[PDB]
């Protein structure tokens, strides 16, 4: 019966990445600025890759006993992270840059899971938790530095 | 400001179609039958593919000029095609299949689109719109088989 | 029920693509000419690629509903084109090239098809049908261009 | 002019190999099984692999001095193997079952052969013809393992 | 004789499209802006492309029974695209962005080239001339989107 | 002379995964199910993955100054996993289902290392061993899913 | 019923090959000698090939009728080839040279088989059994050539 | 400034490259002798070569200072190798053999420039300007062996 | 601001890397030993991993917040690791071992690290630090039989 | 001592495959012919293969315990294969065709030699040796198939 | 003892290549601007490229009797070329431009070399010498176009 | 009927260099030493490498208008290297080290054939011919560090 706890948070990850998801096909679709032809393949290259995190994310809970839930109505409604509008252009000078500002939070959930994990008793999903920290750190480094360094 | 004919229906399988996409998701993570692990495969090798075809037919609609979609609420609304609950097993001996009634219906959607498109003069829509009714029939073709065939 | 129109039809090609098939199999073996090597890899690189619009020809009839056939009574009856005697040699200056007059056929035939399915509303049909006749169409350009031009 | 023996017995087998070849290719084309994508893989890649046998053994006879035929006549004719109806289903728990007594026959054929290679000095004929047993012994015993050992 | 309908306005396309090559091969070669890199890559990622497209477009007329042409003569003088002078930068703010104004006109006179394929009975045409417009039609909405969407 | 420790552990699992080693080239060997086909290629494809952690598990041995055995003596004897008879079909609805029953209590036994190791110091040991958990708890996962979930 | 003969031997082979196996991955994990880098990925190289040879030649026995063993207790007492000590070093100048002096017998097993097989009327067994002894032949003149020639 | 030297002649050989280059694109689209397939893929395999030639030998201006062109005005005037007209046949037994007379001639342009370079300083270019004469030397080999020897 | 910590000892094994990078390079050059031709493509093998292994590294820093340096002064400096001399052979029966000694102590360095980051809560520091030891750790293993055991 | 029988014999073909060789690599030096291309890569493809025919049938030397050769006073001695002069053509329609009447001798040497491995009980030698009959066989149809069948 | 002319120089650019070397890492680690992914990816193509030069460079020393040093003393020292500082930006509108201004000056250096080389008789070391000019001119070419042309 | 200056001196070479290939086969054939495993693919390496500038350097001469010879009988009289006996060991201490004292002299050869290509005005000789220098000039640095360096 046991392991609901970091279990249940799966979820909260597993929501909020098919949003980053969509959100990504969305600067990949919509995008239209100067560096473009590159701006279209990194998206790509972003949302192909959560894609393949998204999925283990979601075999992490089959591991244990739990069963996935890939419903849309659990989405957007679980995740930590919101829809984009229809934007106004590929960057943004403000706070919020989603490109920037979005893997940003989801490492505080997961900093914040891996704990609980780190503590539970479950190497085997923290082994791959903190697989995905690495994954997503760089991707955010690579886009502060489409703006500018600073944290 | 023309052809927004055609284009506003490929909103309609657009939207349809990343319904399909996370319900295979769905088949393909919560799966528990005798068959297993090739039906572990072969969902993913469809949703894998009506990926591709999730991605060109959003880019349709920026070949002409219009600025595609990528957000939820038109999605779980938009779409001619509904969520799979948390199932029963793989395989459904009853009238609705999914896993075989669901490429069914996108098959008329488009079947209806094709003739508008073979009027208002876009053979570039129907090239490739009439492309995926061939990649979709076959994914039809061998569902229904590992069944019944009849139609 | 419907839909047995260019159906009955596509036994018609998937017969006399057969009977194509083992006479490059048959040109592909007894050739004897001073092109040889070059005429005994192209041969190959033809009925290597009928074999394969063999099968597909033949998943478009279980796409709807039909239950191909591969009984052999039923090729040697159905086909518009016959076999080759054990020949003479590669080339042939009269009137009958088989290996130039065997696929100008069987375009016809398709020709004649397409315009059924330029009718009955099948799409799917003509979109790989009609991809075959560019598939043969070259490969008539290609043969009438080791004798020569015309037509 | 010697060598008749052994070689018009290849006509034998090169007549009953393009019988089990299509239907082979039925097996393929209609199947409606559990199994089915598996059994509809495995098929082909025997009908594609008794493909290439199919050629070299034509060419053993070329070897020589023999010409090889290609008339279908002379298959439906030389044949030790007769075609399948359209079925019933894949598998089949009675004594033939074609996907398995198939091979078995041909194995006899050859076996009967091989000796007669295996005395008129023909190393060569026999260092393919043998070469092909090993080949067809595996897909022997494969198949008799869907269903049961025995033998 | 037939057929010189649609054929000779191949010409039409098979001489504008060596002039849309060389300036393409000439906007690769002189470019000298920012995104450089990328823009160096991609031109030649459409030069060679139109490269392909200028062959069978070529071999589209052999089909039939016409004699393709290479000649220089007649390029600068049948095509409806003229020569890039030796420019000023890479991108152009103005009306005409031949980097973006190019694809743009041929995608009419194929456009209006179908119709008489979509007329004369040469789905054979069609097939590929259409196949074309899909072709350029992705290459037209990737560059106005280096710059702005409009139409 | 230090780390014994989990080191004498290491021949633990060591000896007990070449046990479930050629238990697996039995699954695979013997094996006469319906499946067949996939479970043939599965299995291969299991121990043909625990191959490599036996090698690179006995290589950790001599990363610090152990010196690896090899012995099977110390096989059939050290390990906490014991043979499989000659079977009665593939499947097994009692509790043990080996190809399930197996890698559940390595899992254990791992389980009990790693703390070790996660004390001891010795983040080398536990980034592979606690690397093994994932890659061995996908295979529980995948098993008892050709069965039920529970657990 | 028949074909126990050479069959039962495969057994004495089939056993004495996993000894030989699991001492190559002794030779393999503690080595330690000048050459060392090499002697490190040749033997390797052995096991890993004899590997191939072990699965096969327990798929002949399947072949027939014959259920294969993967039992180890079967392996420690049919083969008539022993294990290696925990050595002395990679090479020895006396006679036993296990990487050397292994090999060497079990061609004789099997030359031994080979003309019981070259009876029999077992075409399928020996053109593979006698497949392995040009295999492993090599194996042995390569090994006896890091020392030295002789027989 | 300085370095027009053997700057200008780069155009020179720049502009008799094009010309080759579509004479090359005519005589592997109107080709019909006996040979064909060969001499269709061949040809192809030639001005796919020196279309590889032409692009780097335009790098090496922009290499130094100089802006390369791509206006065919600068083509059909200043190179030193015409056009072919619609030809009669793929060979030609009289002096000039297009096929073999047009390499002939450049190989003397630029072993003419090559000694230029071999003076100026320009290392770099005659690195690489030499290069493309061993490149195009086994071109003219290949041929006249065509036909036959002599110089 | 915060995380200066095992930041800032990033930059002492990032120093210490490109020290036994170069000495490896040197290995690699002046290299003159019986083995040679392993011993010449393992040293490139090490240097050009532990290449891989100092650019990372470099981005663990950008990762945070901070910003790498390149600079020498700050090598030869800041490294617990020094050069070798122009050496006297490959081997060396002595203590240091270079090729031996050298991972050694990095190996301690990031040991001690670890912990730190085994404390202020960078995992993702962490997961690939000590993937390094993983790294290196078969890097001195491997060495250490080129010579002997002991540790 | 034993087995200088079928040893002392290889060198017999040993020193014919080299003459061949060479012979091989003068045909595809001089050769001057219409078909020219090809006949220019199939013999290279032939050479090619009987070099890697040359390597092993010395190492089967080896493989027993003699030591092969590799002077060559010892092969245009040893040979029953003479050199070609520097020809006139590529074809020759009298008797002796080198590029057809050398495989075919050899044939019969070996023809010779495989009966007394059919008897000293080198099943070893035999199946490489009759492996290479086959071999060399095809490449014999092949080219008497340039000219004309017979035998 | 011969030889030592332009070896010594070798070492001067030996030298100055592994300073181009780190700085072109310092380019590629703190990389801040809008192209950013492009000049991150492209820095990276010229130091892993360079890379190569330096190796090889350093074997043309071993060529002739020369050994090689890997001591950073003798770079920072040797070198013509200098560090950068931890820079304000990617691009650089001022005289220097590293990035541009870098490769500029070892083409002069070894400008300078190869004369010495074009007389002391060593076609080896500028073959090779010479064949970096090309390797690096191109590079030069390439950066001072995402600024400006002139020189 | 100019050339024959550097051309009969290719034959000096094109003689030589089949004499080093077969002496290489030869060290490559009896080879009995300790590094063995090694020097049994690093021969087989350089032999391998000759072979390809074998030919080429025989299709220098077609390039001109000579035609290469291939007989036997004008290589062990024209070569300036001779034949090694059935050896002792792999090494030598002594002189000459066949391994190491047989590159070494065609480097002068052709050093000296370069000068007169150096005069002639043949770039395209000498870019290949000193292009083998290079190659060459490894193969001796290599070989020459098996044992010690000098030189
Ligand atoms: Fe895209
Ligand atoms: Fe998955
Ligand atoms: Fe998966
Ligand atoms: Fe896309
Ligand atoms: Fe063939
Ligand atoms: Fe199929
Ligand atoms: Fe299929
Ligand atoms: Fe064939
Ligand atoms: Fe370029
Ligand atoms: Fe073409
Ligand atoms: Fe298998
Ligand atoms: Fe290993
Ligand atoms: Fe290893
Ligand atoms: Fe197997
Ligand atoms: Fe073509
Ligand atoms: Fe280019
Ligand atoms: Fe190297
Ligand atoms: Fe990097
Ligand atoms: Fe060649
Ligand atoms: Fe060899
Ligand atoms: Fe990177
Ligand atoms: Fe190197
Ligand atoms: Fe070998
Ligand atoms: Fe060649």
């Amino acid at each position: 019966d046991d392991l609901d706890a970091i279990q249940l948070k799966l979820q909260e990850l597993l929501a909020s990445l098919h949003i980053f998801y969509s959100n990504l096909r969305g600067i990949h679709w919509n995008i239209k600025d100067t560096n473009f032809f590159v701006i279209h393949k990194k998206t790509q290259k972003l949302y192909e890759y959560i894609e393949k995190i998204i999925d283990i994310v979601a075999e992490r809970s089959r591991m244990l006993g739990y069963d996935s839930e890939f419903r849309y109505s659990e989405f957007m409604k679980k995740s930590f992270i919101k829809e984009l509008d229809i934007e106004s252009t590929s960057n943004f000078l403000p706070s919020m840059e989603s490109i920037v500002c979005s893997l940003t939070e989801i490492l505080k959930n997961i900093f914040g899971m891996r704990k609980l994990i780190d503590t539970a008793g479950d190497y085997g999903t923290a082994n791959i938790m903190d697989d995905i920290m690495s994954d997503l750190e760089k991707h955010l480094w690579m886009h502060k530095a489409l703006l500018e360094n600073c944290d």
